[PDB]
């Protein structure tokens, strides 16, 4: 009777959902589902276009915690009021930092499919061999020291892998969060960019030096999913990235290293911010959809306690989508299955998008800046920083250009207001 076209990202938990929709259609027999599966940079571009232009291409959209409140405030998204009121759905069980990030003027504009922070994943075996112990709360100087000791570029072992692929939510997510730990900020309180200041220089130079010495070849091509593969296939001593990866790297069905993974907090520099981030991937409906009832039903199915149970039954408790529900972290079976759960939740809770930086800022967001202009600005700055990583431009030149383009775009948009 109704068919939903759903735009989503090519991440593992979504690929897994695509295999489980018979459960949805069995429970909702008039409703079928088809997919448009895209890399995250491209998803963002296509969904933004669709939603802004009322393109009608996607009935359900996979969107981030960045987009949800912006688009929600603008009137571009249908409110998920039926979900918010539904007893079995139990929206109160959604983690508060996550639910609150998706809510505007008392209405929920997207439902979280999974959420995450960031942390260090490392190879226990390679640490033991190098004579190293990972502190629970490492510094960046320790990470640098460790990476230098583990690299064995002859045996295709890189001491560290980090995001290098250009994109507002790819390399820029990682670098922005890392910069906070170095005492940087994107903007001062007058919305002047800060790429010409010492803390961004320190961050970017630290990153480029680290990656040139100890990272994989062509890292400027590696996003989240390429790094996940490098880590899983045993090529990476340490990877500092999304907590969602923890289940994937410890699944022996897809990870050679599954029994050798350790976890520690995002690294810092003793400045008072660690820079662990807060992200969620969410499902949303365009305002003015003529398929709201069916779309609501799908979103409720995918983001319910029952969906977690469905995945647990099929693939094991460790492999459910993380970070969305108090009841998941309270579940003894999940805790037994997922040794990374406590640190994941602790990190989701400690992430501080309200106060991301050492110096006060006019924006919110750890790894992004919560303004509508960020997609375009972050994309352009991501291209500069990827070029610096690749040795195509100097670190200093990349920062000069980032400063100039950001000034240009912000003045064009009218800041400060
Ligand atoms: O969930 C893993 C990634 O899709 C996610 O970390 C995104 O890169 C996001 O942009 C991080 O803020």
């Amino acid at each position: 009777a109704e068919t939903l076209t759903i735009a989503t990202v090519n991440n593992g938990d979504m690929i897994r959902m695509q295999k489980l929709t018979d459960d949805f259609t069995k429970k909702n027999p008039g409703i079928d589902v088809k997919w448009v599966t895209l890399e995250e940079n491209v998803l963002r571009q296509k969904v933004t276009t669709d939603v802004a232009t009322k393109g009608g291409q996607y009935d359900v959209m996979t969107i981030g915690i960045y987009e949800a409140p912006i688009w929600g405030k603008q009137g571009w998204l249908a409110p998920l009021d039926k979900l918010s009121a539904d007893k079995d759905y139990d929206a109160a069980d959604l983690l508060p930092p996550v639910r609150s990030g998706l809510t505007v003027d008392g209405k929920l504009y997207a439902a979280p499919f999974y959420a995450e922070s960031s942390m260090v994943m490392y190879r226990k075996d390679l640490f033991e061999k190098a004579g190293l112990k990972m502190p629970e709360a490492p510094t960046w100087d320790f990470i640098k020291e460790a990476a230098d000791k583990i690299t064995d570029k002859s045996k295709e072992v890189y001491g560290i892998c980090l995001r290098g692929k250009a994109g507002w939510g790819e390399n820029i997510a990682f670098l922005s969060a890392m910069s906070n730990s170095f005492g940087a900020r994107w903007f001062d309180e007058q919305w002047k960019p800060q790429f010409d200041q010492p803390e961004w220089k320190k961050t970017l130079q630290f990153y480029v030096d680290l990656m040139k010495k100890n990272g994989p070849p062509g890292a400027s091509s590696n996003g989240f999913n390429e790094n996940l593969a490098l880590f899983q296939t045993g090529k990476c001593g340490m990877w500092i990235d999304a907590t969602v990866a923890a289940s994937f790297v410890t699944n022996p069905k897809e990870s050679k290293v599954a029994d050798q993974v350790g976890f520690a907090l995002a690294p810092d520099n003793g400045l008072g911010k660690r820079g662990n981030w807060l992200w969620s991937w969410n499902l949303a409906i365009p305002a003015g959809s003529k398929k709201v009832e069916a779309a609501e039903k799908f979103i409720a199915w995918a983001t319910s306690k029952d969906y977690l149970k469905l995945v647990a039954e099929k693939d094991g408790w460790a492999n459910v989508p993380p970070g969305t529900r108090t009841s998941l972290y309270a579940n003894a079976d999940y805790q037994k299955a997922a040794p990374f759960a406590k640190m994941t939740l602790d990190s989701i809770n400690s992430a501080d998008p309200k106060h991301p930086t050492v110096k006060p800022v006019p924006y919110e967001g750890v790894q992004y800046v919560a303004i509508p202009e960020f997609q375009g600005i972050g994309t352009a700055v991501g291209q500069q920083f990827s070029a610096a990583l690749a040795g195509q431009t100097t670190v200093d030149q990349a920062l000069k250009t980032a400063q100039t383009l950001t000034e240009r775009e912000m003045k064009k948009a009218g800041y400060p207001k």
